[PDB]
């Protein structure tokens, strides 16, 4: 009850479709930062229990992890690319500010990132 419940990685409401980017974003861009040296603090929700970290959701109200991430991409979750896009970026920003500059945690999402953006470059044009 220190954490809150996880974001959902389904949601039957949602509207949802499967797209060539959406496919490059789980097997190119989720699938290579996943295996990067630096993921594991990224891997799964942030837990402020076993962390101490217990101000982490006094700051932080939309967090997202790439194991969230994940499993949206393998449930089909998204509407389109843009939709997964902005959980890296809300991930990313999280730790920014959370965390400051030199933190070895922001040295981690800043080496992810940059990553990021290298394969967000080769986005493919949409069908
Ligand atoms: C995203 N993270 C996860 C994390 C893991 C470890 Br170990 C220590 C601190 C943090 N804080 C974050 O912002």
């Amino acid at each position: 009850s220190m954490n809150p419940p996880p974001p959902e990685t389904s949601n039957p409401n949602k509207p949802k479709r499967q797209t060539n980017q959406l496919q490059y974003l789980l097997r190119v861009v989720l699938k290579t930062l996943w295996k990067h040296q630096f993921a594991w603090p990224f891997q799964q929700p942030v837990d402020a229990v076993k962390l101490n970290l217990p101000d982490y959701y006094k700051i932080i109200k939309t967090p997202m992890d790439m194991g969230t991430i994940k499993k949206r991409l393998e449930n089909n979750y998204y509407w389109n690319a843009q939709e997964c896009i902005q959980d890296f970026n809300t991930m990313f920003t999280n730790c920014y500010i959370y965390n400051k500059p030199g933190d070895d945690i922001v040295l981690m999402a800043e080496a992810l990132e940059k990553l990021f953006l290298q394969k967000i470059n080769e986005l493919p044009t949409e069908e």
